């Protein structure tokens, strides 16, 4: 399949060269699929969800989405227009509040909530987590997103925004999950993505065009941006049956773009999400 005038993040996880429009992807689509995204909620009456969100828990007085990362984050994943994978299931969990801010024991509860939740589900082609937050390092936080993991999840997490080693990041400095940085329509790294050894893949961040609140759109930035990318990747890999929720973060490394990103720090992988679909 083939989706005139996508944006830049889209096409560029579709192709071997920077500088193109269209995205191509096996119409599957991730179907039977379904992605976690943990966040501030998901406006699942957006247009763009086409009924195939909707939110399954929150921490406070609503799950609606009064902020619009989570709605922007979950477009990038699934939506019709924004999305990599524009037929799998989007679930729901806002275990930030409107302002964007969580405490860790909400956010390790989502976690543990999704590990179990998925057992509530139909998603016979595999479950994938979401995960654009994080803040300094919790070994408690990494502890859940590890669990998460082990349960049979591919939990993807963003590096952060720092332009510092992911290290010191929580749950981007977890082994066994896939913490993602972000590059430019010019194949650089973002200026302000994190980076260091502890990053396992780069996804498209700067100036991604998704679905906001109020029924709307807009471009923002971040390794938040780059996240939904890959989750949603793996769960169009997953769908294909090419990898599992155990293997496709080293799945998507083995069949990245690789050497192709600039300012990449010595030590950091140059490594950019390809979903190598052969029209």
């Amino acid at each position: 399949a083939a989706q005139t005038n996508a944006p830049w993040g889209l096409a560029r996880i579709s192709s071997t060269s920077p500088g193109t429009s269209t995205y191509y992807y096996d119409e599957s689509a991730g179907q039977g699929s379904c992605v976690y995204v943990i966040d501030t909620g998901i406006e699942a009456s957006h247009p763009e969800f086409e009924g195939r969100a909707q939110m399954v828990k929150t921490y406070y007085y609503s799950s609606r989405d009064g902020n619009g990362h989570g709605t922007h984050c979950a477009g990038t994943v699934g939506s019709r227009t924004y999305g990599v994978a524009k037929k799998t299931q989007l679930f729901g969990v806002k275990v930030l509040d409107d302002n964007g801010s969580g405490q860790y024991s909400t956010i390790i509860a989502g976690m543990d909530f999704v590990a179990s939740d998925k057992n509530n589900r139909n998603c016979p082609k595999g479950v994938v987590a979401s995960l654009s937050l994080g803040g300094g390092y919790s070994s408690s936080v990494n502890s859940a997103a590890a669990r998460l993991q082990s349960s049979g999840v591919m939990v993807a997490v963003a590096a952060g925004n720092n332009n510092a080693d992911a290290r010191n990041y929580s749950p981007a400095s977890e082994p066994s999950v896939c913490t993602v940085g972000a590059s430019d329509r010019y194949d650089r790294r973002s200026s302000f993505s994190n980076y260091g050894s502890v990053l396992d893949i780069f996804g498209p961040g700067t100036d991604i065009l998704s679905t906001w609140i109020g029924g709307s759109t807009r471009s923002i930035s971040g390794t938040s941006m780059a996240t939904p990318h890959v989750a949603g990747l793996a769960a169009y890999l997953m769908t294909l049956g090419k990898t599992t929720a155990a293997s496709a973060c080293r799945y998507i490394a083995d069949t990245a773009n690789k050497g192709d990103l600039s300012n990449i720090p010595f030590g950091t992988v140059n490594l950019l999400a390809y979903n190598n679909y052969q029209a």
